[PDB]
């Protein structure tokens, strides 16, 4: 019986609590504690499609050797679920996946769900710290945005990446590895196609710095590029009104929009295929499951005092 485990939470006193006992129970088990880890995080605001997406990532991780891992077209969705509260923090999946690479060594896959809002100036520090810790631990950060990538989205991205930099060890190269803009309800396929190719051209125009841009407009883009060695973008279509208006969607897979499943079938392996798995690195050293827990404990202690 696997499920989501609340690892990081923000108490009402605006302090940060890390469930170390739950962290150790998952990542320090003898079967996985000494294995190089890949940490994939889906980060975004509440009610933006994160749990619905990660249930399909689980379907892929539990059925990688199946062609139709998404499920039966005529039957409801099957498998474990994150969709069990608007809690600002980080959740991880209780089961760590051991993936045999094309090589002969087993790699560990950790899945993270990061949640928080940047709406008001009051809840800004709490969500910035949570999203910072998510970016510092994960090897791929999936920025889950809705409809478009707006300027405030980049400002917030600059905010929690700057929080993370101030706590990390100083590095000559870039501090983080992979950032991905996941635009969830893309409604302009006639400008940029659904998927990674359209997202690449879209993000190219968005994060382009030009001399006619405002000073604040270019400087936030210079910062974002300096933080990640790779930055990607995937334009995902709308899943349909049955998914959008149902809390915890339980209908048949047929009732999800066909274009959504088509691009979802290529989004998930684009993220989690064994060939694309890059080991998490901190300060230039490949991190193991045991080491990732140590950095999580070390980073959280810096933000407390
Ligand atoms: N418009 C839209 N709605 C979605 C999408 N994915 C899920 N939903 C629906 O929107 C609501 C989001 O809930 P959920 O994703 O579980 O919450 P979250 O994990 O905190 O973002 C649910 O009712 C879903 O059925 C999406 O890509 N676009
Ligand atoms: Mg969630």
């Amino acid at each position: 019986k696997a499920g989501p485990v609340q690892v990081l939470i923000v108490k009402d006193d605006h302090s940060f609590e890390l469930d170390e006992t739950a962290l150790n129970r998952i990542l320090l088990s003898e079967a996985v504690r000494d294995k190089e880890v890949v940490a994939v995080s889906v980060a975004g605001a509440f009610r933006k499609g994160k749990s619905f997406l990660m249930d399909f990532m689980l379907r892929y991780m539990y059925n990688q050797e199946s062609v139709d891992w998404v499920g039966d077209y005529n039957e409801p969705l099957t498998g474990f679920s994150w969709r069990g509260r608007e809690t600002t923090g980080i959740q991880i999946w209780s089961e760590i996946f051991l993936i045999n690479k094309p090589d002969g060594k087993k790699v560990a896959v950790l899945l993270m769900d990061t949640q928080g809002t940047f709406d008001s100036q009051s809840t800004l520090r709490d969500s910035a710290t949570v999203f910072a810790l998510s970016t510092m631990i994960s090897s791929i950060q999936v920025y889950n945005l809705s409809q478009n990538v707006q300027e405030d989205d980049l400002q917030h991205l600059q905010l929690f990446t700057e929080y993370g930099r101030l706590a990390m060890e100083e590095t000559f190269l870039k501090p983080f590895q992979s950032l991905i803009f996941l635009v969830r309800d893309w409604s302009f396929p006639y400008e940029f196609s659904y998927g990674a190719d359209g997202g690449a051209k879209f993000l190219e125009k968005r994060l382009k710095v030009s001399g006619n841009q405002h000073e604040e407009l270019q400087n936030v883009r210079k910062h974002i590029h300096s933080c990640f060695t790779n930055i990607s973008c995937f334009l995902l279509p709308h899943p349909g009104l049955k998914v959008a208006t149902n809390p915890n969607f339980d209908g048949k897979l047929k009732e999800i929009d066909d274009e959504f499943i088509k691009n979802l079938k290529i989004l998930i392996p684009w993220l989690l295929s064994p060939e694309s798995l890059d080991i998490k690195e901190i300060n230039g050293n490949k991190i193991t499951c045991r080491g990732l827990v140590e950095y999580f404990k070390a980073y959280i202690k810096i933000y407390q005092g």
